[PDB]
């Protein structure tokens, strides 16, 4: 009768000259990412940000504009929010830079110098922007550590809303979706639920303790749905305790009601966060240390007015 609240979120139209030193920073099915700063005018500050690109098109346009609709509507520390949009040929969408990249990259660049407490932390994290989405009735549907970008090593966001839907269950209609990350129902029947995403969180966290290794390596999409009927799963990370491993397991169940809430999986990170080494065992672990505030890549012309997003805050 009046099916879900108002969406009252603010869309940013966001002016091209407001934007200065552009350059490119990678590219790939998600389009291209530039980074730059956004200087909004009558504003001393300088925000870092990224611009994405679907790699003009009226299809493109829509399918950037929903991507849009859903990242204006989220709010959380641990998911990427819009900053706002900008109106060329093509619609951009721009976002707080993340400078450090994804996760994906990170544990692979850097797999030596990477102990218990980051790990388990980004798995808190993870969980706590994901139970938000499921909050917000937000089924992500591409959840995967290249979807997980590094603000700082202690900090960590979701982002690519390209599948997102706002849902009991959601059905897809064809189209191309990452198979090794995807529960079973919905590889067989395409049903999206909380609880799919449960799954994907499963196997993001298998990417992290793997340091980024490929699940189901050289085994062609096609064949993983027979793979996992079978029973099979992703196998034990040699660093994982069977209290991680065990968790992996359960989000990876065929009941999806049996698999863990996200709110459950925060709790059970967190508890496996104050005493790291007793779940993770890591060769040389908590003598390295990686990045923190407590900005090189700025330039010096630009470092007294910079601000970053998270301390840029609108009425
Ligand atoms: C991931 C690597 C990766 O993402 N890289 C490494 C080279 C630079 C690039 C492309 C980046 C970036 C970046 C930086 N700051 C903020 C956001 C992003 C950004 N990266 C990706 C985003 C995405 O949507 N899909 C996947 C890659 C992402 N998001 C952005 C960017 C601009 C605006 C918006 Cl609103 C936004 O989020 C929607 C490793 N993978 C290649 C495996
Ligand atoms: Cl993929
Ligand atoms: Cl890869």
């Amino acid at each position: 009768a009046m099916g879900e609240a108002p969406n009252q979120a603010l869309l940013r139209i966001l002016k091209e000259t407001e934007f200065k030193k552009i350059k490119v920073l990678g590219s790939g099915a998600f389009g291209t990412v530039y980074k730059g700063l956004w200087i909004p005018e009558g504003e001393k500050v300088k925000i870092p940000v990224a611009i994405k690109e679907l790699r003009t098109s009226p299809k493109a346009n829509k399918e950037i504009l929903d991507e849009a609709y859903v990242m204006a509507s989220v709010d959380n520390p641990h998911v990427c929010r819009l900053l706002g949009i900008c109106l060329t040929s093509t619609v951009q969408l721009i976002t707080q830079l993340m400078p450090f990249g994804c996760l994906l990259d990170y544990v692979r660049e850097h797999k030596d110098n990477i102990g218990s407490q980051y790990l388990l932390n980004w798995c808190v994290q993870i969980a706590k922007g994901m139970n938000y989405l499921e909050d917000r009735r937000l089924v992500h549907r591409d959840l995967a550590a290249r979807n997980v970008l590094v603000k700082t090593p202690q900090h960590v966001k979701i982002t690519d809303f390209g599948l997102a839907k706002l849902l009991k269950e959601y059905h897809a209609e064809g189209g191309k979706v990452p198979i090794k990350w995807m529960a079973l129902e919905s590889i067989l029947h395409r049903i999206y639920t909380h609880q799919s995403d449960v799954w994907s969180y499963g196997v993001t966290v298998w990417e992290l303790m793997t340091f980024g290794s490929k699940p189901y390596d050289g085994i062609p999409a096609s064949e993983i749905s027979s793979i996992l009927e079978k029973g099979e799963r992703l196998p034990q990370p040699p660093i994982c305790t069977i209290d991680v491993y065990m968790i992996m397991v359960k989000c990876w169940m065929i009941d999806a009601d049996s698999r863990p809430k996200f709110r459950e999986l925060i709790i059970e990170f967190s508890k496996m966060a104050r005493d790291p080494q007793r779940y993770l065992v890591i060769q040389g672990d908590e003598r390295m240390h990686l990045p923190s505030p407590t900005r090189a890549l700025m330039d010096e012309e630009d470092m007294d007015d910079v601000v970053d997003a998270d301390e840029y805050l609108i009425p």
